[PDB]
């Protein structure tokens, strides 16, 4: 992959940014534990993915900037607003973790489960956040782009937020409500809750740092990335039960959490009234029976097959936006983003 | 007071700030649950205050900016950034009232106590945050200020979250040790946590509205607002023990919470070994009885006495740093600010 081409030496600027992070120090000593406890927060929640979202503004800025303009300086602002997406990633996970009562992340506890952290685990999120606006301002200040940066990290930020409460909202704790999972509702929560974030946001400020700033360019853009999020997501859905957890590096917990995944909207769209019974006794509950009995009925309905098909008919629709909206950006902009999701 | 000149139509104007951040909604009617929430949010949480830090973004810009410009429009920025104050205290609040076990804030119960709130309250939280940027956008967004305002915003937020984790480390749960309560320790605790947006970020918005943008002139009115802020804190840690919950609208935790509060500190400084072995034993849990105790020790040591000679002291010191600092600003600016706090 062009991601494996960057991501060793991506990773190896991790040791810098949290450097420059943790260096707000001299001059001001009187918060050197706060800033211990940021490095801590910084090496146990920034660290340990895939960095795929951040990787993305380093590769697409290599495929956009023309190459006597990559100079040392440009490249390392490239991978540092890769890594404030990471860090934006950070931010969210670690809020998600608590609010989804999830275990494990990154095949590692989950921060707010580590003893000594618990619901301290908020402001070290608020943290990470910061974070992202200390690096634009300390590398991207004197940039043209540099507002431009700042109003896509926090408008993007803002839809994520609009996602989550949908997400939230369409999940109550204790009550059991299978009407509310509907494939419109589906499909209004992922755009929001997953879409912007991680597919929209990085290739976007791979854009502005090239130069690229039009409403026609970005809307373009989006139009395929929009598509890709929602992929994503359905994919997360689905491994969220099926996957491997050594891979995954994390437990699912949708059922439990009574969550409108895509794997309910299609039981609910296939279900027998017996069936939908089954699922509404089940599902939405910490029992390991229920949850069971929920698996059972999803692989009964062949979850795992439509999904497979779903791959297929999603990566060739995908291909067919990129054909029709990439220009006049390169195709390879949007077709290794491809490449490493539907992997 | 001149606050109170320009209260009932700050107040006045909220419904105007939900009617602009709740009509996101045509062109995405998708979202609609969300912005429900989100209007239940704001109404239950950025209400119900004094509204003292919006309120003298208004008062400084009417006593800041010529009366020639302070048109129909400016006025209305005004009231909208003295709005991003308190929605910037009603998210910090929020993610506090969680982290600090609070019970009632503004006399109802805080957010995350209300049934099927809970911990979705996080998500909230940060959506508070976000209207910020949004109010920002719609409103400052062609004014020559408006990157100083973003800047200002973030910047203080990120003091904020830094002195929030000095706040928390300092205290651990379960963990009492009272060797770390120190008057340093203190005195950078609520530098960071308090003084920033709680003094120094609504006049400085203020100052950047009305074009005074100058590192000195900031600078000055820091050492100003940065003291106000320490006392404001100190009258905090106070009230939290012996002020009137129907005055305050909140039940104090410092003690249960084995808070650095500036009584504890005091404590420390006067106690007998016999003293420091009782305050050890009974401080930091949640046992009333304990907590009791502490609170008579404070009595024995005649800590209210303390306090009325030091706000005294304080009120005096202040005063001074205006004479000092306040010029060439006008010093109805800082003296207004006073009067509200020292009251
Ligand atoms: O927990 P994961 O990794 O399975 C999860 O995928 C995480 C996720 C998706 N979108 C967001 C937005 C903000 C915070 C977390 N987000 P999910 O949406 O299923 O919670
Ligand atoms: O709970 P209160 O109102 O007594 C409290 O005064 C609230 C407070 C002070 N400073 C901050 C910063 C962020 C969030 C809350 N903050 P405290 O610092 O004592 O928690
Ligand atoms: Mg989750
Ligand atoms: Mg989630
Ligand atoms: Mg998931
Ligand atoms: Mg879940
Ligand atoms: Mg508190
Ligand atoms: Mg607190
Ligand atoms: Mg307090
Ligand atoms: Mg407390």
């Amino acid at each position: 992959d062009v991601y494996a081409q960057e991501k060793q030496d991506f990773v190896q600027h991790f040791s810098q940014i949290v450097r420059v992070l943790t260096e707000d120090e001299m001059g001001h000593p009187e918060i050197g534990d706060a800033i211990a406890r940021l490095k801590e927060v910084l090496e146990y929640n920034a660290i340990g993915g895939k960095y795929n979202r951040g990787l993305t503004v380093v590769v697409a800025f290599r495929e956009l900037v023309e190459p006597r303009k990559q100079d040392a300086d440009s490249l390392q602002r490239a991978w540092t607003v890769g890594w404030c997406v990471e860090l934006l990633q950070a931010f969210f996970l670690v809020a998600d973790d608590i609010m989804d009562s999830s275990l494990t992340r990154r095949g590692q506890i989950c921060w707010y489960q580590k003893p000594g952290v618990g619901l301290d685990a908020i402001n070290d999120a608020n943290l990470l956040e910061a974070c992202i606006y200390r690096l634009l301002k300390l590398y991207c200040r004197e940039q043209p782009y540099y507002l431009n940066l700042i109003e896509l990290f926090l408008q993007s930020s803002y839809q994520t937020e609009i996602g989550q409460t949908l997400d939230l909202l369409t999940a109550p704790q204790g009550n059991v409500d299978l009407v509310r999972f509907t494939e419109k509702r589906y499909k209004s929560i992922v755009k929001y809750k997953t879409a912007f974030y991680s597919f929209y946001l990085p290739i976007a400020a791979a854009m502005y740092m090239a130069g690229i700033d039009g409403e026609k360019e970005h809307a373009n853009a989006k139009k395929i990335l929009l598509e890709m999020g929602e992929f994503f997501q359905i994919q997360d859905d689905y491994l969220d039960l099926f996957g491997d957890p050594s891979v995954t590096g994390k437990i699912g917990t949708d059922i439990q959490d009574n969550k409108c995944s895509w794997l309910v909207v299609q039981c609910l769209q296939r279900a027998t009234p017996e069936q939908y019974q089954i699922l509404k006794e089940n599902y939405g509950q910490k029992e390991a029976e229920k949850v069971a009995r929920v698996k059972a009925l999803y692989e009964e309905l062949d979850l795992p097959a439509v999904f497979l098909q779903y791959e297929e008919d999603s990566y060739s629709h995908i291909m067919a936006l990129i054909e029709q909206y990439a220009a006049p950006l390169p195709p390879a902009v949007f077709l290794g983003l491809a490449r490493k999701i539907y992997k």
